[PDB]
């Protein structure tokens, strides 16, 4: 599904993300939007070293998610890809929860730094009541 931006923005809210280790609904909001356009559906395969990223936060399956098709990744026993292409993000939010448990915090994301860090990112949530 393709989420609106206050859609997004209050579910993003209700599910805990404002503040999580220190990232603003801002923050979040800019890093879906440039890593999916706020698509559940997105998929980017890397060809390169042969991983996919899935979901509205494009979560990759070398680390973080178990899609059998991806060479020296994470076994079986976490969660399955599938479980970030649901129309329903709430799988989605707990795994981006754990993926900025780690030193690196939303700097894990390539595209957070390029778009997001060091910028007024206010316009991503102005005007949602959150
Ligand atoms: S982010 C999803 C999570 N993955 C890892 C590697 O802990 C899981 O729930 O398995």
């Amino acid at each position: 599904k393709v989420f609106e931006r206050c859609e997004l923005a209050r579910t993003l809210k209700r599910l805990g993300m404002d503040g999580y280790r220190g990232i603003s609904l801002a923050n979040w909001m800019c890093l879906a939007k440039w890593e999916s356009g706020y698509n559940t559906r997105a998929t980017n395969y890397n060809a390169g070293d042969r991983s996919t990223d899935y979901g509205i936060f494009q979560i990759n399956s070398r680390y973080w998610c178990n899609d059998g098709k991806t060479p020296g990744a994470v076994n079986a026993a976490h969660l399955s890809c599938s479980a970030l292409l649901q129309d329903n993000i709430a799988d989605a939010v707990a795994c981006a929860k754990r993926v900025v448990r780690d030193p690196q915090g939303i700097r894990a994301w390539v595209a957070w730094r390029n778009r997001c860090q060091n910028r007024d990112v206010r316009q991503y949530v102005q005007g949602c009541g959150v």
